[PDB]
């Protein structure tokens, strides 16, 4: 699920709401790839 | 914050920003519902009478009709043609800061996605960013813009 | 069997526009809520710039039909859909084009096609209603 | 009904759409888009 949800925000680069319920992650996780993303600062 | 709507399609904000980045369609015209914060928005050649018009037309065939729409004191806005346009559509007009922050969140989703690949037009940029803050970003209950918009 | 499972995707055409005579028509075959832009062509230019705009308007489908035309089954559209997650595939749309062409015809003054068809897709989408009273977006959103 | 048959005249929705949002009856809102001359 992690693996679609980090390339999915490389596509969208929605926000950790959108990544954390659409692909069931931790809040700590989708948070972790927004601030990872280096175009969401 | 501003007076917003109690419902969805109660009460709009709709403003001009400029993104010198679409040059000759850097005139982005905004439109925001104030409860859903449901955003819809377009990049024209300019802010006269003609666009405004246009674009109230994508707004409602994209969002429905609103009871009223909150502009700012713009020439256009003002003008004869807004004014009687509204009253055929029944729809009410009063003369800010949620929709300047929508001007934000557009600007922002908007540098994010160059980084990502290459669009054609600034329509297509746009097209993109708005899927995005709508259809996609969600609320702390998980609920997006278009499902606060039509529930 | 729910909304934006599956879309229907095809091009028609409109001669009283003139050179934005090519119509590109999206709509979901659950709730027929319909998504149309008049472009001056069918290429795949058009054909992915209407695919973002129908995304923004109606969201993301699963599957998407259209027919054999070129620009549909071209690598730009194929490689477009594929980083989408959507994936690729006829009377539901053609009826489509007759509501349209329909409305567009009642509706007749105007500044451009396109603000003659944002009136057509608001009364389609948002106006008009089923026999239990519901819109197209209602249906679409609910 | 006097604001039905206006609110056609600009958009020209069909009878369901002036039956429910108006308030008017069945037969009413029909004669309306037979009466309309751009609905055929
Ligand atoms: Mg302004
Ligand atoms: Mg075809
Ligand atoms: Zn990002
Ligand atoms: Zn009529």
């Amino acid at each position: 699920a992690l693996e679609s949800a980090q390339e999915s925000h490389a596509l969208h680069h929605q926000n950790a709401a959108a990544l954390r319920f659409q692909f069931h992650i931790t809040r700590e996780q989708a948070r972790e790839i927004v601030k990872l993303c280096p175009n969401c600062p």
